[PDB]
């Protein structure tokens, strides 16, 4: 049974059959000092008691954590339920279709493959900015998104109706953060007469966006959520949990997006890997939910698990603003209240004891970007200018363009709509309203809109070659900015909505202008990217962008109509109007105030109600899709998009057990930062790629390629795909090529083709890495390729926590260097064979000897953290696990 049954009891006496586990009947001192996202978790283990996966002893954990968060302790974790995009829900659903097939094969009933929590799913991943600037343009889009994707789109809909408890959100309805913050969020549960808070893990790095809401939820691969549907335990080493005080008030010219910017590079300096961060202090209480959203979205960018804004009373406005059930909010509040989980960040006495606490007065915040090339690059807008000079002329790198200091002032001309243009370095061509991180923000979007029409009646424009765009992630968004009055004047500086979807944040950024390309390759023109996302590396916007940068929509705005980052608004004037003439940015910025009346004016529940009332029957065309009635999946050995994986390839019931890897060859030798987008890249295919030449030996042309996310169905393409990314810096040929070397023959060739070499002859191959492995996007496909390519371990300094989580439940091994150890330290080249002794008796983050030819020896750790990974481990992955125990 359940050992803490006693302390379920009545919410409310008129209601007796509504019922909640009593955390206050523990009469135990130590849960008022808490973190609040740690009572999420003592929460889930004690409704989850059952004396097998979750123990008696796992509550008593969780309740000392003050003292246990030292002691390297794992414990249980079952959330609420999962959410998915279509970028990591095909492959995914193929997950599951492919699981049935194996718990079949073995005699078991392969309906027991079924989610047993709710999963809700939106397309969002899957629309491009083909065109853009016209009333139109969101059609056309649209219209392209679907006949790209059909395959795809019924799959995911057969998906839907094969998985129990499965939602799918259509195409057209906005992003999977934004949709969740205003429709799928719960807050807390109300299921089978108990009362929860609502909880959960999404197949998305940035799903830790819902931690504003105070939702304890964060971003893992597919293959870790598809083991949670399924009734798995997450399993996790109890973390440390950094307080984040905030303190001060923010300028009235200051906005959401600079914040985050701030605290971000704030907190990559603290280093908050493996850990929760909660906020908590006098500042918070100011915060939207929209602001402190925001500022949880970007967590994978700074690198905790979690970025917790507890549930206060700004949190119960929201939840009415945004149209929640009358009676849905009654409970959530009494809940939260009755259970001693509801915040008020104005008293210090509630305050939790955190590990540690760091702190931001927010008066220090200034108006800002990010970039060139990282999130964490912030840049005052005062400094842009200067900095991007800097850059210019600077050492190839984050901060460094490496054009010779006599070209910085070149400049182009070029004709578009037969019209003279000059283009310069720092020259704005790309400046897109993008992202569920401010467009679920009515503050920024607002914001942007009241700038866009206080410029326009000062008589300014955006220069028509510029590729302008807003890419909402709701329609509730259009909806503000038409009642308001502001859409045509948004309409009219090029910023008309071309989809409800990631778009420009993802790299869907569509093509640029052939004049304005020509420009840029024929000056080496150093052309700029500025859009309101969270991610800005070199190449993951747009081909001819070698310069991004991260700032508010009203700055996106403002650097479309000055058409250049390289200004200085205080000291230049935008333009010249017909009367007063100068005109400068600070005349067209909108006040703190001015926002804050349109908003409370025109975001009324009606506007979320009517948005959102048929979100899951609207779309006509995904409802003429036809789905076949198959419980097990009918492989069409035709299909490119959809391919049954090899990953269960006469898996066995019995397990044997780890042998040592015996000289492997290092088919990589990286350095720092390597992001899942250089191990997977998501976007455009290559034609000199191995995935390309698949492709086209299957008859297919360039233009019908898709992305790389979209084929992530078919682990052809997906193996072909890995490392893959034409910026990939390989330590073997010292420059940017997707390529390395096949050490026995000398060699060099695309990272796969020379991965099938070593294969063939039975060679086992490691992966050499830096600082950092792994970083951004969840994307398991970072994982599974390898795993294809033969990859049985990988020796890093470092490890991003989703990366790292998505290498163990494939079966491969994470290594990372000891303290003060590292690849130069150790004199390796990578050119070396690698022998990884596996011993009989195996134990979690347990050091192991690697022994090379050459007859040097060193240690590493072994980089599997708990009992249950090492379960994973000896089971040859998660999913080959799960099959085993479904099986049997
Ligand atoms: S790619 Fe951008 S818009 Fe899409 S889910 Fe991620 S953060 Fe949101």
């Amino acid at each position: 049974s359940n050992p803490f049954a006693h302390l379920a009891e009545p919410l409310d006496p008129v209601q007796p059959g509504k019922k909640f586990f009593n955390l206050n009947k523990l009469e135990d001192s130590r849960y008022g000092r808490l973190p609040f996202s740690i009572r999420v978790l003592l929460e889930a283990a004690i409704r989850n008691c059952d004396e097998f996966l979750v123990k008696k002893q796992d509550i008593e954990n969780i309740l000392h954590w003050n003292v246990t968060q030292h002691k390297n302790i794992e414990v249980p974790f079952k959330p609420a339920r999962v959410i998915l995009q279509d970028f990591t829900g095909v492959p995914a659903v193929v997950d599951f279709a492919a699981m049935r097939d194996a718990v079949k094969k073995l005699g078991g009933d392969p309906e027991k493959i079924n989610p047993v929590c709710p999963a809700d799913l939106v397309i969002d991943h899957s629309i491009q900015v083909d065109f853009n600037r016209r009333a139109d343009s969101l059609q056309k889009n649209q219209d392209l998104e679907f006949e790209r994707n059909r395959e795809r789109f019924e799959f995911l809909k057969w998906g839907s109706q094969a998985f129990h408890n499965m939602r799918i959100i259509p195409p057209g309805s906005g992003i999977i953060h934004q949709v969740n913050l205003e429709y799928l969020a719960r807050v807390v549960f109300d299921q089978d007469g108990y009362y929860y808070p609502d909880s959960l893990v999404g197949t998305d790095s940035h799903t830790t966006m819902i931690d504003g809401l105070g939702i304890l939820g964060w971003g893992v691969g597919g293959i870790e959520a598809e083991a949670v549907m399924l009734g798995q335990p997450i399993s996790m080493v109890l973390p440390q949990v950094i307080g984040y005080r905030l303190m001060g008030k923010p300028h009235p010219l200051v906005t959401s997006t600079d914040i985050v910017l701030t605290i971000t590079k704030h907190l990559r300096q603290v280093g908050v890997v493996g850990k929760f961060v909660e906020f908590f202090g006098p500042g918070v209480a100011q915060l939207s939910i929209a602001d402190r959203a925001t500022i949880a979205n970007m967590c994978p960018e700074y690198g905790a698990t979690a970025a917790f804004f507890p549930v206060d009373e700004v949190s119960i406005t929201y939840l009415v603003q945004t149209g929640r059930d009358e009676e849905k909010l009654k409970y959530i509040k009494k809940y939260l209240q009755a259970v001693g989980m509801f915040r008020d960040f104005n008293d210090p006495s509630q305050d939790p004891d955190f590990t540690q606490v760091v702190e931001l007065d927010l008066k220090t915040v200034v108006p800002c970007c990010s970039g060139p090339k990282r999130p964490q690059d912030k840049v005052a807008v005062s400094d842009m200018k200067k900095d991007f000079e800097s850059c210019l002329g600077a050492k190839q790198g984050f901060k460094g363009f490496q054009v010779a200091p006599e070209h910085h002032n070149d400049h182009k001309t070029f004709i578009y709509d037969n019209t003279e243009f000059t283009l310069a370095h720092g020259s704005v061509v790309i400046a897109a309203i993008t992202s569920c991180t401010n467009t679920s923000n009515p503050s920024v979007m607002l914001g942007a809109g009241l700038l866009a029409k206080k410029a326009v009646d000062a008589g300014l424009n955006v220069m028509p070659y510029i590729k302008t765009s807003l890419s909402p992630g709701s329609g509730v968004v259009t909806y503000y900015l038409q009642e308001s009055g502001v859409m045509p004047y948004l309409s009219q500086l090029g910023f008309d909505v071309v989809g409800y979807g990631c778009m420009t944040c993802i790299g869907n950024s569509g093509p640029l202008p052939e004049p304005v390309v020509e420009a840029i390759t024929q000056g080496d023109l150093v052309a700029v990217g500025v859009l309101s996302g969270n991610r800005n590396f070199e190449g993951r916007v747009h081909p001819n962008t070698r310069a991004n940068y991260l700032a508010s929509p009203p700055l996106v705005i403002a650097y479309a109509i000055a058409g250049t980052i390289r200004i200085d608004f205080e000291k230049e004037p935008l333009g010249v109007n017909a009367k007063g003439q100068q005109v400068f940015l600070k005349d067209i910025w909108p006040t703190r105030d001015e926002i804050q009346a349109v908003e409370r004016q025109y975001v009324i529940p009606g506007m979320f109600k009517e948005v959102y009332q048929k979100i899951e029957t609207v779309n006509e065309s995904w409802n003429a899709l036809a789905t076949p009635s198959d419980k097990l999946f009918f492989w069409n050995s035709k299909s490119t998009y959809i391919k049954s994986p090899p990953f269960f390839e006469n898996l066995t019931l019995d397990l044997q057990p780890p042998k040592s890897i015996v000289d492997a060859y290092v088919l990589l030798n990286l350095g720092d930062s390597v992001t899942t987008d250089h191990i997977s890249p998501a976007g455009n295919i290559a034609r000199n790629s191995p995935a390309a030449r698949y492709l086209t030996n299957r008859g297919l042309t360039p233009r019908e390629f898709n992305s790389y996310g979209s084929r992530r169905g078919n682990d052809a393409v997906m193996a072909r795909g890995t490392f893959a990314n034409i910026r990939l810096l390989n330590r073997f040929l010292n420059k940017q090529a997707p390529q390395t070397i096949h050490l026995p023959s000398g060699e060099i060739l695309d990272v796969f083709d020379a991965a099938e070499r070593y294969q063939q002859a039975g060679l086992p191959l490691i992966v050499l890495a830096g600082k950092e492995y792994g970083a951004g996007s969840s994307r398991d496909w970072a994982a599974k390729g390898p795993f294809l390519l033969g990859i049985k371990a990988v020796l890093a300094e470092s490890y991003e926590r989703i990366h790292r989580s998505n290498l163990v439940g494939m079966g491969v091994i994470p290594l990372e260097y000891l303290p003060g150890e590292n690849a130069d330290a150790l004199g390796l080249t990578g050119q070396e064979r690698y022998t990884i002794i596996i011993p009989e008796n195996l134990k979690p983050q347990m050091k192991v000897q690697v022994k090379l030819d050459t007859g040097k020896t060193f240690q590493a750790v072994m980089r599997f953290d708990t009992d249950v990974e090492l379960t994973y481990f000896l089971n040859g992955g998660i999913l080959n696990y799960m099959i085993r125990k479904m099986a049997k």
